């Protein structure tokens, strides 16, 4: 079915910020894991996974409404060297997507793709989950201090 | 992650809205497992559950929007001494949910807080699912009476 | 059954505590979730849940000796921004609601509404439970100091 | 053990009670059974069952304590002819006793035997029960009348 | 069915029989308990049982043959104090209640009610059954000696 | 929570009591199984864990109310020689422990103390059962003998 | 058996140990439970148990030897105010309590009582335990500091 093309460079830029958000998201995990926190090497790890599942889902979406999906211009990584750093570096990222969205849901609806609308909205949802994990590891280590809080990730969670 | 005030407002109000409607719901049941009437107690209790979900949610989602959920304000109970009476307070109050309702969800809309949006609406298609119950239960009342009605509330539905 | 009009407020009065703890309750039970400190967003849920079996009891009890359960009034909510503040809220709830309850059985003996004194006993007991946990917690904090204290609620008891 | 002596009366006064309500509610059960009100046979044939453990207890206390437990002296049955009746006359009954146990508990207490009193207390909650149930099965039958009251007691409940 | 009204009679008669019996059985029972008579217990326990089913049959056959049951009327309980007076009590009674049946059965035969006949012999076998194991109980105690009878009833037959 | 003083010296005096019958009763269960009366030991035996599990239950209660478990005095134990002396020794201890308990309940109960009275309610109560255990055991001894009653202790009940 | 009168002095004077340390034993835990350490609460009381075990071994070998078990007379308990100073009250009483072990089975050998001395080395391998345990727990306290190794029992052990 062809969809409207707006819709697509839409999808295509929020495929877009997926591959990044893949990469970083796995590199950050098995960083974690070498540094034995590995707890946050599942929780990041099954975060790599999250945006897989989104790409995939762009990517038949654009296929469906006959546009090129685009794997191919990846945008910047920004990996950082500790913790705190790299966390942070996860949500600033994971805000500029939802700002993405917002933006791409708006116009799906008021040309009326709303069952790219649906998914996206779906994909929205699953992102503000990583935002509030996020925001919520970044407080407990001020609240708790580094050294408990780097304590508190060397086993994993049952 | 800071939520837009006026929908956390909303929010707030619904919030509200479910408060009541937990009382309002759970006071009936007991009146009516009191009466006798075991179905209309069964069916009014997992309506009070189902309205704790509901603030529940709200309650989740302000906390996540970084506002302040107010429990401390409650609206207006409306009891009632018979059954008729009562089943109807149920009806208004879920209609005039109902309507915050739809003006919230409009308002989420137009701020692109899409995720909120869709918490509401998901809450509304529940209240509709209680509201299209109440109508029925009112109607057979009058068209089978209210001495038969009661008679078919005294065991409880497998 | 008609009661004693006297021991029908008595048991208001403590369904009006239950109603102010519940709200509490879970309201701290969500703001510790959302603080990530998942251990006590589990204890303070499921002591929101026992404040609605308590609340139960006495608007079924009020029902049975023919009175009106009053969900109408809700008194103060205090609720407070850090764990300690919380805590020690929820401790000094308790312990007024514990200074009611103790008037109260004493007066349903007096009447000898042996009954409802037999019920508000097990409340009692219960609160008791309650009081023990937040008096330990708060010791705890001071003990072992809040960041070490915080680090040992990230994760839920089995 | 010598237990006090005028706990002891009243603990065959209220087994006198017990007799009484034992016989005049299995009579009753059989009477529904035989009225082809199946309902009311099991519930007040499982009344019957409970005014015997009740007396049971007491026989078992009074021996404990050294009396001689009354089995002989029969107190009043009143049988009626119709269920309303009939279930009037059972309701009168269970308030004769429960005042009986008021006072008893009042006097046990002051004697100290405080286990008596806490057998008393469970059995007066128990009758206390009776008392609900009854209340508003007459309730129902003026709310939906005898007829529909009547058609409703034909099959037993699951 | 209206039935022969001598025969209620009779049924009536012998439903007092089993009345007095189930008290002094059930007496007799919980006497043995308190003495630590174990055996002795859940034998006449279970004999007090028996003469319930019995009165419960006479009270439907009474109904049913649309007269009056009478649970009004209690004989005379002889109890006694120590084992064997009290066992040769139950002996008497049993004797008594025999005759009564002999002489009931003879006369539903003849005024032609077979099936309450039928009832009656049924029962007047359970009571032989009774009488038999009294009587062996008696002897056993004259050809043992009283000190060994008991030792021989503490604990409980498997 | 701050516990009434003399509240705390009563569960004091309780424990004291307990501390003296769990190393009395421990004593004899062992002598019992040095004599070979197998019957005997056990029921001793599982009356001391009874009597330990009411020590832990004031040291716990002791500690809740902020006042000092004192395990540290220990009351006169009083052995015995023979079977009859040891059990009657048993009783008259368990008959100073009920006398304690019942003006401890009343004290409690007059300082509002409720579940402190409830805990020291149950422990009577199964005071209660130790002493009906042992004046039994001492009358089978006079009815049957002490050979007939020592040969019946030989062998565990099942 | 006669045993010889000096080894018996020794069973009592070592049971005597136990006594005590069941005691202070018990107490430590509940304290300790008390405090919220739940760990130490486990292992504490599973001691306790330890002791107990040990105590019923002494006591059924005087018996044995024909010897009079003293559960009179209780030792000096030391109880102590905070986790450190109760445990190190544990070790001096451990420690001891081995003291007394090591020369009663040095004794019971040059008698040629086997057995006792059998019987006391496999205590004394479970007191080396306890000990083992203890001068662990002391300097894991030294090592991590005491607010770490609180919060290192609260939960507790799988
Ligand atoms: C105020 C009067 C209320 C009463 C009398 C009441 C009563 C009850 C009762 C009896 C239960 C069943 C206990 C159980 O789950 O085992 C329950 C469950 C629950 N309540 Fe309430 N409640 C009240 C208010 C609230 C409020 C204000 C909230 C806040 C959201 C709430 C949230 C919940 C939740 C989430 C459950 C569990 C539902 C489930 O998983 O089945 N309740 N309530
Ligand atoms: C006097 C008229 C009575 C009638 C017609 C009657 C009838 C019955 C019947 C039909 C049963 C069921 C049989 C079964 O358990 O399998 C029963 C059970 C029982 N009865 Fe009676 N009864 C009478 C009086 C009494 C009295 C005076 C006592 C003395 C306490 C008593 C004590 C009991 C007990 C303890 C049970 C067993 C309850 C259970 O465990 O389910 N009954 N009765
Ligand atoms: C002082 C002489 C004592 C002796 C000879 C003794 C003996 C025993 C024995 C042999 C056991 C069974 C072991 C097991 O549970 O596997 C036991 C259990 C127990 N003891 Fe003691 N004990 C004594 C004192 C105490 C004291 C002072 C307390 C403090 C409250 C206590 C509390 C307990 C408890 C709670 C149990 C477990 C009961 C159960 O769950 O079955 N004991 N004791
Ligand atoms: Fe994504
Ligand atoms: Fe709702
Ligand atoms: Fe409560
Ligand atoms: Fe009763
Ligand atoms: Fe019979
Ligand atoms: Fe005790
Ligand atoms: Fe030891």
């Amino acid at each position: 079915m062809k969809g409207d093309t707006k819709v697509i460079n839409y999808l295509n830029k929020l495929l877009g910020n997926e591959l990044v958000a893949i990469n970083q998201y796995f590199l950050h995990a098995r960083m974690f894991k070498n540094f034995g926190l590995k707890r946050l090497n599942d929780v990041e790890y099954h975060e790599s996974i999250d945006e897989m599942k989104h790409a995939d889902r762009y990517i038949e979406r654009i296929l469906f409404l006959e546009g090129l999906p685009n794997l191919q211009d990846l945008g910047k990584l920004n990996i950082g060297e500790d913790v705190e750093e790299m966390l942070r570096s996860d949500l600033a990222l994971e805000l500029d997507g939802a700002k993405n969205l917002r933006e791409a849901i708006g116009y799906a609806d008021s040309v009326h793709d709303y069952v790219s609308r649906d998914m996206m909205i779906e994909i929205l949802r699953d992102e503000e989950g990583h935002i509030d994990w996020l925001e919520t590891e970044l407080d407990l280590i001020q609240k708790m201090g580094l050294q408990n809080y780097l304590q508190a990730q060397i086993r994993e969670e049952g």
